[PDB]
């Protein structure tokens, strides 16, 4: 456990780093995690790191966030490195090649990541028989408290970006324990504007009649992510919108586009969503204001910058149920998730939790 922490941080991680440029280093983390090629998890979830919520269980609430794998390539592997649930995606409604390289940047002096991938995709069709090669082997999963979700996005050149998502809906709707929409890359033009109030009415009313017309073992949650970049306006009626719905969640937050003061990395100025430990209070105080504003009612999974039990418990405090981490991976290895999970439960009980579901939004009592 605590070996194979260490010799990942300090020796692994860092000469793949001087190896590899980070797209090669992903794509090579993708495929070595889709073989199984793993130091196979050696953390057993107890009792109370299990979360019940968005219709499932959840047998730990640290997953996989969207964007690592993206085509849904890796999925079994990802259950096998420890995580809680897996997201895949985004995925838009046709292939699509994405940004030209380079398109990705390490700032390791800032434990962060810049990416400007924009929405690479192998499209809808692709991912549909991906998934349905394994639908029956992920019930199962589902049924043992490993749920998965599926990140929706929009193609570059569309015209209409409800029938983007609302075609998702019906082709991996059906496959998905819960469905994302993706108002809030940084890298797809005029994307994040969906996240405004008439707009986003407009949109999420769609989307959601698209799901509510799904047969019902086939019928997925649907969650908003959004960016953290919001005005206070932004999140008053995104907040507004979600609860007049019904929208079953939210994920707070995606990559921002603010490059916040201090950061040191040479490739600070690179254009794209910045990641990993520069994100994290400002994810963490967005968690905190929705939660809030939503009056706890609305399910929140909580990304942005996570990578120890610390990390974690603060973003469920805030009002997270659930969490996820991508960047931690590019510098902590796989070993990082057992980390999180460790440290979690070690901290739950240091602070008189019962378990994780008596620590969500408790900073608000
Ligand atoms: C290289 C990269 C690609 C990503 N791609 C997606 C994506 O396709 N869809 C999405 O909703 N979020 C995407 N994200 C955002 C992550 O899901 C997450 O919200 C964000 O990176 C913050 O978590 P982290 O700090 O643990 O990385 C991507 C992030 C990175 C770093
Ligand atoms: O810079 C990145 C970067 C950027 C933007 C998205 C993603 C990545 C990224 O995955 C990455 C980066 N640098 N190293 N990795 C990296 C390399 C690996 F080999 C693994 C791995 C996986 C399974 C078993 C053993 C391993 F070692 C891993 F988890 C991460
Ligand atoms: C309030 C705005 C702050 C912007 C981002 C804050 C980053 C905090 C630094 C802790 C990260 C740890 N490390 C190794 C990456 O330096
Ligand atoms: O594909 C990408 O560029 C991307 C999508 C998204 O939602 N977030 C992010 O940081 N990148
Ligand atoms: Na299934
Ligand atoms: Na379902
Ligand atoms: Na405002």
């Amino acid at each position: 456990a605590t070996g194979d922490e260490r010799f990942y941080a300090e020796h692994l991680m860092p000469t793949l780093q001087g190896l590899l440029d980070p797209e090669s280093a992903h794509r090579l983390a993708v495929r070595f995690t889709s073989l199984g090629l793993l130091p196979r998890a050696r953390f057993q979830d107890s009792d109370m790191l299990e979360v019940r919520v968005l219709g499932h269980k959840f047998r730990n609430p640290v997953g996989i966030a969207a964007g690592f794998d993206k085509h849904g390539e890796a999925v079994d592997g990802l259950y096998k490195m420890g995580f809680g649930f897996v997201e895949i995606g985004s995925v838009t409604p046709k292939p699509q090649e994405g940004n030209p390289r380079p398109r990705v940047f390490r700032l390791p002096e800032d434990q962060a990541v810049i990416n400007r991938y924009g929405f690479n995709s192998h499209g809808l069709s692709v991912v549909e028989h991906r998934l349905r090669a394994r639908q029956q082997k992920q019930a199962k999963l589902t049924e043992d408290g490993l749920p998965l979700g599926v990140n929706l996005g929009k193609n570059k050149t569309s015209v209409d970006a409800a029938e983007d998502y609302a075609e998702g809906v019906r082709v991996l709707g059906p496959l998905a324990d819960y469905l994302v929409v993706n108002v809030s890359s940084p890298n797809t033009a005029g994307l994040r504007s969906l996240q405004g109030k008439a707009e986003l009415r407009r949109l999420l009313t769609k989307v959601l009649q698209e799901r509510d017309g799904l047969r019902r073992v086939h019928r997925p949650a649907v969650l908003v992510k959004i960016a953290p970049d919001l005005t206070s306006q932004d999140k008053e009626d995104i907040a507004s919108v979600v609860k007049e719905l019904g929208i079953d969640g939210l994920i707070v937050t995606n990559t921002t586009v603010s490059r916040p003061a201090g950061l040191q990395g040479a490739l600070r100025s690179e254009t794209g969503g910045l990641s990993g430990k520069p994100l994290r209070d400002l994810s963490t105080q967005t968690i905190r204001e929705m939660y809030a504003l939503t009056q706890g009612r609305v399910p929140i999974i909580g990304v942005g910058g996570v990578s120890s039990g610390q990390d974690a418990l603060e973003k469920i405090r805030a009002g997270a149920s659930l969490v996820q981490l991508y960047t931690a991976l590019t510098f902590w290895g796989p070993p990082v998730v057992g980390k999180v999970k460790r440290e979690l439960e070690a901290l739950l009980k240091e602070q008189g939790f019962g378990g994780v579901t008596d620590a969500i939004g408790a900073d608000h009592r």
